[PDB]
């Protein structure tokens, strides 16, 4: 596998349900889309170590994990919780999250890396699946 890249997002997909499902009312949840619009994900991949910045027009966030070890991270709607990675095949990866405070949807989300060269990402809340598909930059 190599995640490694600059990636540029191309296809968006159930991003506002994703939302709604969270609980953001809509004109937060439109804007929202618009923001995800154009938003970019740069990885550094060594092993099972990632490395992982999401960036949007005026936001920045990074991610930091080792595949089977619980990271502290944030739900889509930007609950605090526990995360663990395992692998599903060579290009696959899945998250299963908890939150640490509270109650809500069973959040998760996957990421993979396509024969043909595409990084898709799903972020899923309960029934709802949101996937995105960039490319490298
Ligand atoms: C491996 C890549 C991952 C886990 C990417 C996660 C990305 C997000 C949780 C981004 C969420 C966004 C919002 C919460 C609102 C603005 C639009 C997004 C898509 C940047």
């Amino acid at each position: 596998p190599n995640f490694s890249g600059n990636w540029k997002i191309i296809r968006s997909e159930n991003f506002e349900e994703l939302l709604k499902v969270l609980g953001v009312n809509v004109m937060l949840r439109k804007i929202a889309v618009a923001a995800a619009s154009k938003y970019a994900v740069e990885i550094k991949q060594e092993g099972d170590t990632f490395y992982i910045k999401v960036s949007t027009t005026v936001y920045t966030t990074e991610i930091n994990f080792k595949v089977g070890e619980e990271f502290e991270e944030q739900t889509v709607d930007g609950r605090p919780c526990k995360s663990l990675v395992k692998w599903e095949s060579e290009n696959k990866m899945v998250c299963e999250q908890k939150l640490l405070k509270g109650e809500g949807p069973k959040t998760s989300w996957t990421k993979e890396l396509t024969n043909d060269g595409e990084l898709i990402l799903t972020m899923t809340a309960d029934d709802v699946v949101c996937t995105q598909v960039f490319v490298r930059e």
